[PDB]
């Protein structure tokens, strides 16, 4: 199985929306899933890669790949597996049924900033791999792509959050040399509280 | 004789003042050993997008004379009559023709949820120089970001707080912020980040 990581464009909006759908189902967040295709598409038309909302898509194919910003070329990795992958929804994630290319995952990230370094960084909002393609290295590949891109661009940090009880995730992040800056707490002003500011 | 104040967008000419403000913040926080910010770094990173599309700075400025109309909220400041002891005012004056002094800043940028239709803002820093504190300026800076979010149809404003800073937590709760207690910040930096460049993808 061949794999490639590439920047999403507006034509990828349906796949990204379906990936977020699956993610919301898995994470039990469907009640707050209000993002729309047209909202996503607007953002993808509006956003300069790496300077705003950015998506990398992971695609897989049984045949090799051909090989949207000055600062990027696609990442690649071949795999091996004569295990059948049962993916009956593959058609819903395929930009090309002639060549059997299937979207298997994504990462959504955007720039943050270290005032102390005067350097941008990246914050990873989400990494999602569809269930049939898990435990094959793809999620790690998506994280790697963001890290590599940061280094390429001279960015200072890559950050994200973890659930304080998710010991498996914590250990994984620590193993790759991430630090858990465990005293900070996220604060959020939304809804009527936010609207009160006028 | 009241002090007048305004909040305005930083432009490239403000780079020296932003540098000095971050430096003072590092001094106040006793983290000067971690400060390696440069003017050229600020200049080349802060102004690559239009305001509000990426990194955005609002500056707080004060004057003993009024500001002509050209992001200052509803002007709810106090202690404006008090003498200012500001020996560094010369270092924070954008124009020696006038008596305008830069007194603080907020640095923020868009964030995004996968699930929710609207973007938000994340606030990286709010700092008011010591001589100008307890006049409402810091609250005004936070207010300016919140009102900008409402104006642009953004759904949330976020930041972090230290878990032991009960006074700050109570202040945020008083304005209706929630503390999302389950999350921990993870950070890949330095050699651990650089190590990823060796991965052949």
């Amino acid at each position: 199985m061949f794999s490639r990581i590439r920047l999403a464009t507006p034509s990828d909006v349906p796949f990204i929306h379906k990936l977020i759908h699956q993610m919301a189902v898995f994470e039990r967040l469907t009640h707050l899933f209000s993002a729309t295709e047209s909202g996503l598409a607007s953002t993808l038309f509006t956003s300069r890669p790496f300077q705003s909302f950015t998506v990398f898509l992971l695609e897989v194919s049984r045949s090799p790949f051909p090989a949207p910003s000055p600062d990027f070329t696609p990442f690649f990795k071949t795999h091996n597996l004569d295990l059948p992958i049962d993916d009956p929804e593959s058609y819903n994630f395929s930009p090309d049924m002639l060549n059997d290319v299937v979207v298997a995952g994504f990462v959504l990230f955007f720039p943050n900033y270290s005032s102390f370094l005067s350097k941008p960084g990246f914050y990873i909002e989400d990494i999602f791999v569809r269930e049939p393609y898990r435990r094959k290295g793809f999620g790690s590949m998506l994280l790697t792509a963001v890290a590599k891109q940061a280094v390429k661009m001279g960015y200072g940090r890559v950050e994200w959050v973890v659930l304080d009880w998710n010991v498996n995730a914590i250990k994984f992040y620590e193993q790759m040399g991430a630090q858990i800056l465990q005293e900070w707490r996220v604060c959020r002003l939304t809804g009527d509280a936010l609207e009160a500011f006028d």
